């Protein structure tokens, strides 16, 4: 599919056919595809100071404004923001700084990071190791040493016979605790998780998961890294997924909706517990020996600022919350469709996992075929979704209205009816 | 003034490559705007940006054509996962040796990281699970991801970070002034480096070595120009053991060394070429790497706004003859800088094309500076900045890497400021 242009929630192919971009591109184009104020911010900044770096005691106005704004918006108290170009680089730098921090605290053995199966955190050698999907690892010799993976919190696929949702949450927290014990708790630096796993299939954790996991972490004083690359800036019904799931991270990683992907920029926030010992170590060494050339890029930072100003002025968090409520309700009305195994989601993100045998939870051979089949029909009906195996994902822009949500979910129902007719 | 830019920076902003405790005490220097080769701080003082920012702002700091390219794309299709296709085609067509495919990333770091990951994937696809080691060099700079900071050969990039990771090796720095033994000539030193590389390869098991990575000229490690014959002798080694050559042209690319690529200046024939920086003049973040058919055969999403800017940047370079401009001003800069070789504070002047390093010492026979090494560099860089020129100190070396748009009169101004700076520093040391 060759996409050429976009407008609001829509994109157009070269032939002129219009689609709802129900993924907001790559989970990221929050303000839609034609926000003129972002081009205005970019052009203005690029003619004033198109580039300056933030190395060696240098700065500029856009990065200063954006650092202040991100710290001020944090869902828990934070101390500093640090800027990169991507989500992958941010998670990579986070891992490195955790290792530095542990060295800075006299803990040379506290270097292990716990991630999760089906988690997605990037593509660098380190951040692809954090990622818990098989194809990111296969043939790349990953994961690197120090990166561990605990279970995926996906009740529909991991729950045991007869187990309840809250028991499943208890079992995942207990399995985490067993992992920490078996490794040696003093060796565990951090735990990383997305509030809701996006790329892994829009996996919403079971109720009480994050409370119980945080209890475990807190017992051993392990750092929590909230990966808000997808969930950040209104996706889940609040400004951050950490608010929606009552998470209290030490480190919060952002990208994507930060600039609505109009330019490459990413950031993470660290609290005082993280910052203070890194600062002291940088002073003994003489510098903090990391950073990307374009870290804090002034044009990207100007666009991000204007993007956040628009999300606040137009009440887009609330807009996403309310259209999300409607979308979640509409999608769950398809539960009794013969092809619908599970509907899951919160706020303005959802997944619909397709099956041909509800009791066995199985689809066509191989798993993925059913999702590919339905996704082709859905596209043909004017809706671009992402297939993750047999799950179709929905993550539309924050500017969507109810009428557009109705259009998108009706196309999904007509799609599933079509696919059902092809198989009978 | 709690609401000044400087105060707000100290409160909220964790900087790269900065001592955080010192930043809290002094605050940043805040840059406001740019004009050609100049930038201006928030207090209104102007400086020649003799480093082009971070070796990167090739077209200077006020090129409104790039602003229009960005806005045009941003108003058509601001993102999707056309300019990316056009840019890939252009980079392949400009390559200094035949190339097959272009891949995009945001940063030089991610490019190098991806290159390492692709090499591993490739050796696995070829059924060579042990051919995974990468040889880099001391003082090399290749970026800051966990993998690419491991390729980097500088201690500030490793200390307290637990790097380098396994599989990354480092051979010697090809810096004759610092590494040449008593009575060794420049060419003999080249011979010895190629021999030490070969010894490394033999000792590790040649079947285990996948690739060698080098910058044609090492930038961030101090503008180290390799000895004559080095690249020829190295390349003969690597070819003997079928090792891939990765040319990291992040700095050297797009006219910096007197030719379009540093690979042409040094007669390198890489299999993989990494680019960033002058690719877009840093007006937006974008990087790329190219691979040849040898690389691509067993293994057979750029950002569109960034790509549209990189395309327009390349067109400007081409239309305004900036590679030739840089070559000719480079010839003049290198001659002017070498006029300071006899200065009592100058240990060495080195450089090619439009990049150079002036290494400072206080005892020219011992090749020693002030205590500790770094103090003399820092001192002179501060005085040069008072004189309106922004250089970058790498220990006791001051770097010069000005915009491709610079003219001879500006070169003259820059080098005269350095001369007066060295005279002032020498005077202060005698008091
Ligand atoms: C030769 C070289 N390679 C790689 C990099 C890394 O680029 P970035 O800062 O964009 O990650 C740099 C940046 N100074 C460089 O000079």
């Amino acid at each position: 599919l060759v996409i050429e242009r976009g407008d609001g929630i829509y994109v157009e192919d070269v032939s002129g056919k219009r689609y709802i971009e129900a993924m907001s591109g790559l989970w990221s184009v929050g303000v839609g595809f034609s926000e003129p104020r972002l081009a205005e911010a970019a052009a203005r900044q690029m003619k004033k100071l198109p580039f300056y770096h933030t190395f060696s005691y240098r700065s500029h106005g856009p990065v200063i404004d954006l650092a202040e704004k991100l710290v001020s918006m944090a869902p828990v108290p934070m101390s500093k923001a640090y800027f990169t170009n991507s989500g992958s680089e941010a998670n990579d730098t986070v891992v490195k700084l955790i290792w530095y921090r542990s060295n800075a605290l006299g803990e040379p053995e506290r270097k292990k990071i716990i991630s999760r199966k089906r988690g997605y955190h990037g593509v660098t050698i380190a951040s692809a190791s954090l990622t818990g999907l098989p194809n990111n690892h296969r043939s790349f010799d990953l994961p690197i040493d120090r990166i561990l993976h605990t279970g995926c919190p996906h009740f529909y696929r991991e729950g045991q016979a007869g187990e309840s949702e809250e028991q499943f949450a208890t079992r995942l927290a207990d399995e985490l605790e067993q992992l920490i014990i078996a490794e040696g708790p003093h060796t565990i630096a951090a735990f990383i998780g997305e509030p809701v796993m996006g790329a892994g299939g829009v996996v919403v954790p079971p109720k009480t998961y994050w409370e119980k996991v945080q209890a475990v972490l807190k017992r051993y004083d392990i750092l929590l890294i909230a990966d808000e690359v997808i969930c950040g800036f209104g996706r889940t019904g609040n400004l951050f997924g950490s608010q929606t799931f009552d998470m209290k991270p030490d480190i919060l990683v952002m990208s994507k909706q930060l600039s609505s992907s109009y330019l490459p920029i990413s950031a993470f926030l660290i609290n005082e517990r993280v910052y203070a010992p890194i600062a002291e170590e940088s002073h003994k060494i003489g510098t903090l020996g990391t950073g990307f050339t374009a870290s804090g890029h002034p044009v990207a930072a100007a666009v991000a600022l204007e993007n956040l100003a628009i999300i606040e002025e137009r009440d887009l968090v609330a807009n996403a919350r309310d259209r999300g409520t409607y979308m979640q309700k509409r999608l769950r009305e398809l539960q009794d469709h013969p092809l619908v195994g599970e509907v899951r989601g919160v706020g303005l993100i959802a997944g619909v996992e397709l099956v041909t045998d509800k009791q066995a939870k199985t689809g066509l051979e191989p798993t993925g075929a059913l999702g590919a089949k339905a996704n082709a029909v859905l596209q043909e009906r004017g809706v671009i979704s992402r297939a993750m195996g047999d799950t179709l994902a929905f993550c539309p822009p924050l500017i969507i209205n109810d009428q557009q949500v109705d259009t998108m979910v009706s196309a999904l129902e007509a799609t599933l009816n079509d696919v059902q007719a092809s198989l009978t």
